[PDB]
């Protein structure tokens, strides 16, 4: 039943490589709307999982004694770029829970920026683990720990009440049962859950929901006040989430509020919805979550798929959306610098 | 699922993240004999691809082939380097220079452009230095080099060799056509990286040239008096197989891989994840059920080259082709490692395709996909 849905790359009209893409578009209550590919493929969400791991964090007893503000917040939702904003953000939260960085569990790795990697090419430097791009979360998760005394050396094991209370947040933002999420380890060596694809775009339209609640002025319940607070500090400190030119912060500070996007490794995207003039047009009376994966994880082809898919779904105004250009049709040109080919989406979103 | 109803359109290759599927990318693969008889298949062996640099023995013999070139002195190292997507060593861009010389010609001559090399070690280096590559650095310098000796050879002028009405591009696209044994319109062409003419054709043609280039390396090696093309091709597959490390470089997979086999293979890279290699007769050959040389091609549909590799080392020790210590030199490709930043291991890579060639009730049918 799912269709055959694919990204196409061409040189000169002939095809290059295909990509198989899979996509939900699903309402507040993560009713499937619109479809690419398999909406419910079982789906390693990977760092797109923060902002549920970051309420996980926010909900434990204690942590709202450390004054984390919003763009530390946003540090928690972030796969960041490591740019020395996001490592001097990393070590103030550290002293707000009075740790170091010998107590992070996670290690540094290359750049998810290209350019910052060149500079730390240049200059020898070999990244640790305040470097690491889950860093953010990791002093979350620390803090957690501490805030309600349990030890801090193994935050990150499984066995540990911080990734307890991790498991079974995520299982409550899906509405699945424990045993419906599946559990491997991440690149910084944390738990990290795979559910239905459609459950990652129910997270994100549960986080523009709460927006739209806060702003609405109503009997939020505290999760989705925290829920809304997590939105709000994505949205205003989008620089936090990934960084100079990545396609998180561009596609946020184009939407200057309307949405959040979160990148996950392996060419996995959410982003949640408030609920607009688009929305509504959609079909539905409230926020919208969208979902996205590269069967074979390329990247570039995720946020063309991204791109090309807002432009279907009417979200933002053309000239919004101008501003990713650059990743809607990516650059096709050889090194005396000719157009040799381009991209193509002869998928369509079935309803 | 069920074990007998599996199909092409299921040749897979899988990583997972402990157990669970990441990501997954459909595998095509021609295995032929020397005459492109299809042996061997996964997926869809007549896949319309663009050949990249894997074509480049085909354009190293449209040169080898022009008349005058000989001259000039080209050697086995020269040829490998027309042969290769070289990782822009410091040797192998001295080496380019030199062949500029011989045919005195300079760096302004070249029409391919400058790019980050192929090789992470090289572009540390570059990246330290603030260089920035230029055209004697391309990967594919040598088979400029070699283009821009074709048209002095001929009297044809230097400024637009690959320009596709140029005579020099006129011989390649031939010379394409006859080593796949295709008509002209059953050749696509676009324009690759360096800014040259690069064809499209079905994927068992490109496994079909490099049976060739093994071909006339036995009929070489053996004696028999051969065609002026034959030797020709005999020659590439010499050199690139005495130079490996010219046809890429150092820690590269098709360096590695001819000086595993010793001789025994020639293998190239096509960028977006195309591989091919020509395989000399041999005991292994002749258990596979062909009395002459093979040929393989594979290609990633999404272009993912470490699963490439991965897959083309899978599919050496599936046909047998080597011994398990000849190929242990691939480890590293043949499982790629997935070590996450604390020196966890989180995962792997796993091969759910399925050879078909010689089994299976007449009543499954076989749609190449
Ligand atoms: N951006 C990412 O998905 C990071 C991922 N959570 C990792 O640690 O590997
Ligand atoms: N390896 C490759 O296919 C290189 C390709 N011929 C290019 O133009 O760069």
């Amino acid at each position: 039943t799912p269709s055959e849905d694919f990204v196409v790359t061409d040189r000169g009209g002939i095809v290059e490589n295909s990509h198989r893409v899979h996509a939900a578009v699903v309402d507040a209550k993560g009713r499937l709307l619109y479809a690419l590919g398999n909406p419910t493929r079982m789906t390693l969400a990977r760092s797109a999982a923060k902002p549920a791991q970051a309420l996980a964090i926010l909900e434990t007893e204690g942590v709202a004694g450390y004054g984390f503000d919003d763009a530390d917040i946003a540090l928690m939702c972030a796969s960041h770029s490591s740019e020395d904003r996001h490592i001097a953000r990393t070590r103030a939260m550290l002293s707000k829970i009075k740790a170091e960085e010998a107590d992070l569990r996670c290690g540094g790795h290359p750049s998810l920026s290209e350019m910052v990697n060149r500079s730390w090419i240049k200059q020898d430097f070999i990244p640790t683990a305040v470097c690491s791009n889950c860093s953010g979360k990791h002093v979350g998760m620390l803090a957690g720990a501490r805030a309600i005394g349990a030890g801090t050396d193994g935050y990150h094991l499984p066995d540990h009440p911080m990734q307890g209370r991790v498991k079974r947040t995520v299982a409550e933002l899906c509405d699945l049962d424990a045993g419906d999420v599946e559990w491997g380890t991440d690149g910084c060596n944390l738990p990290t859950p795979a559910f239905p694809l459609d459950r990652l775009g129910r997270i994100y339209a549960k986080l523009a929901s709460a927006a739209d609640g806060s702003d609405a002025g109503e009997g939020q319940s505290t999760r989705c006040a925290a829920l809304a607070h997590i939105f709000r500090a994505m949205a205003r400190h989008p620089e936090m989430v990934a960084g100079e030119g990545r396609y998180c912060t561009m596609l946020m500070r184009a939407f200057d509020g309307a949405l959040v996007g979160k990148l996950g490794a392996d060419a996995s995207y959410a982003i949640g919805v408030r609920a607009s003039d688009a929305t509504r047009q959609l079909g539905t009376d409230g926020a919208l979550g969208i979902s996205v994966k590269i069967e074979d994880g390329n990247l570039e082809m995720l946020y063309a798929v991204v791109t090309e898919l807002l432009e279907r779904l009417g979200i933002g105004s053309p000239d919004v959306r101008s501003q990713l250009a650059s990743f809607h049709h990516p650059q096709r040109v050889n090194t005396m610098g000719v157009t040799t080919g381009g991209v193509s989406f002869p998928f369509k979103l079935r309803g």
